[PDB]
């Protein structure tokens, strides 16, 4: 299945691109395309990691992300930006962890854990969320632009810093390869990709909200950390959880704070502003988290609490 | 006192609403008969449940919540129905656990624990109330009552089925009697109720939302719940703690999912929409009654803590 | 340095006001002063106290805090005074604490706990902050001023009569002289002081908000409260983290509760009502001091983390 999904997708996604035909269906050829990307981007960046491990960990296990965010700004569109890093921590805390949780929830009678681990990543949770994305949000109303995207960078620039300092201190050829030729391919399909957003919106109904915060964000951060589902089944939940939570963490920590600082350049910037509903919605996923982190790490219906929140969620951004 | 206040309720009651003088002390009345009515509704619930046991314990544990809410749809008075599924967890979580923690709390040097389950408790709490509740809340702002009642529908429908799913996995003659007896006459009572609110609002300067949120609530669900309060004094805490967050819980996720799907027949519907205050005092309750489930279940002055929150929201929803 | 701030301090302040000249730095030379007073105020206060004990800790523990605020009230400031109680719990909970993990920090391994007592301290944390602050300023919006005062006044009276009761339940000659002697001194500078805020805003540009919030909290609360950051170094940071955590109770149970009943003497009223970036620092500081409180009590990076939030705040509040 992972093989066919990107043998039919370049291809259909290079002829549909030439053949500018038409501006609805590009988006579901795209889409579907890059899921099938993202997977093998995460397997290669995987393999690679397996103390500059953590670097390509936070720079290609969340690249489509950086990606598609990254020609979104050229076009200007920076909502979507903000709605895929939103959307990135959701599906990670209530998607990935949620599916985790359900799928390898067969095993019945508990998961693995490391309690001091899950306790501790919880405390950075609070810290790279409640305050570095509230904070910024609640003082920005009254600020004026100059400020705002300020304060952005001023926050960006040490949560880049506490993210590298802790990260300083505390097959494996075809990897690059794949890495190389995975990272071109999506950058090309997200190129054209970002043009198709405002169509899309206009003949579905569907708000730009909704196709960033979760098409975007499943497409791009979720299916590239897929990987703990299927770790989760082979009873290894410690580390579906490590990836689920420590992505999201370097989504807070790094990812978000790159395209802050970087989006300064082109052509203007983005500061670190989140929608009402954005917000509140990462903050209750956090909570609820921290309140399925303490206790028996799974269960089937654990899971199925953490993926009742996110379809919610989900169709609260498609209501909107 | 328990029986005294039925068999001078009923006949008062009754001679009042024939009568017809006045629309003041008939409230009075009504209030004062169905807290003895809901003990004794309890009662025959508990004794009833000592499967489907868990079914009876959500359907009629807060049936006179669920009845009083009935009459409510009816005559439109929506606003009134949230108010009191507010109050009933509010009661459950402040009141009923914080009369328990201090009433109970003369034994002085601990007090029965599960902290499993209160672990446990706590994570389908924030699942409840911190998304199930604020979600559609500020989802709905700018969504527009179509989307506002079909999100709810949404939120409703599936936290009824993944309260069902767990609870599917996981004197006896009179009870039945009594049960029979008591639904009736509170219904009646319930009907003729509702009619007062308008003029009580007036006449004495009260907030609809005050009324709902704490007199509809004690007199409702937390009288049903008092049982609580004399398992704490028998020294039987980790029941007494189970009956008020299992109470709130289903409150959350059967009860007002219940309300909001059967009040789209009649006449028409009701959304999942709180206040502000309404919203921020339920979370609040939530994040106080982990911070005092986590510890040692009970003190004096943590019941005092958790009944010192209470008055505080009570007095502020009359201030209003 | 501790001598020498103090000798050199109270010459200049007094030189400064009487020579009347200038307005700006006049504000520079109460504030350094006042720093040096205060660590020797909190030494006194400390060594006076190692059933009373708890009385004294809670008045001259934050006394140059209560002098600051009781002036302000007489200009009428009330602003200033919510401000620095905002930032005497910021300071308490992500400089004094922060700064205690971090310089206390080289140890490395771990650090003193007392898991019982930082579990139950933030049990009181949530009530005290979460509730009691949060509750009066969401509720109070569309209260009218009456009703908001009340709600305070409510409020103050029942978080001091649950302080004093669990309270009550639960070289020294020098320390009187010093402690008599700092606090005239002390109030003399801030009765002065109160009068610069309004020139330090128009000439710098400053909100009145920022000084508030951080100069007068650093200077007063959190000056007093240093003891703990060397007391960490002495590897005794379960007393560190019991002045930190104590000290903001004792602000949001004690302190702002004095403030507001004593305010309606002179001349007229403030009520417990904090700005939107007031109330969420508070909340998200709290939520991150029990996310830091439960795990290993200290690392380097875990104060950095207390510290990088703090700062975000900080500029944050310049920023507005």
């Amino acid at each position: 299945i992972f093989f066919i999904l990107v043998a039919a997708g370049v291809p259909l996604s290079v002829i549909g691109s030439l053949m500018h035909w038409p501006s609805a269906v590009l988006f579901a050829v795209y889409c579907v395309t890059i899921i099938a990307l993202a997977s093998y981007m995460g397997r290669a960046t995987e393999s690679l990691s397996i103390r500059i491990g953590g670097l390509l960990n936070a720079t290609f296990g969340n690249a489509v992300e950086l990606i598609i965010s990254m020609f979104a700004l050229k076009e200007g569109l920076t909502g979507i930006v903000l709605a895929s890093l939103t959307g990135s921590v959701l599906g990670n805390l209530l998607l990935v962890a949620g599916l985790s949780f359900f799928v390898g929830g067969l095993k019945y009678a508990r998961q693995e854990f490391n309690i001091h681990d899950a306790r501790h990543n919880s405390g950075l949770l609070i810290f790279a969320i409640i305050v570095a994305f509230v904070i910024p949000e609640v003082f920005s109303v009254g600020m004026g632009n100059a400020s705002k995207l300020n304060l952005s960078i001023g926050i960006s620039i040490i949560m880049i810093l506490l993210y590298v300092a802790a990260l300083y201190f505390k097959s494996g050829k075809v990897a690059t390869i794949v890495l190389f030729a995975a990272t071109i391919v999506v950058a090309y399909i997200s190129e054209n990709l970002v043009h198709t957003f405002h169509s899309v919106a206009e003949q579905f109904g569907w708000s730009e909200l909704f196709i960033g915060v979760i098409i975007v964000a499943i497409v791009g951060n979720a299916a590239e950390h897929a990987s703990a589902i299927i770790m989760a089944f082979k009873n290894k939940m410690d580390i579906a959880v490590e990836i689920a939570v420590g992505s999201t963490l370097q989504i807070a920590m790094f990812v978000a704070p790159v395209l802050v600082i970087c989006s300064i350049f082109f052509p203007t910037s983005m500061p670190l502003v989140f929608t009402l509903p954005e917000l509140v919605a990462m903050v209750s996923a956090v909570l609820l988290m921290i309140a399925i982190s303490n206790d028996g790490d799974s269960n089937w219906f654990e899971g199925a609490t953490l993926l009742a929140a996110y379809v919610i969620m989900a169709i609260g951004f498609f209501l909107l």
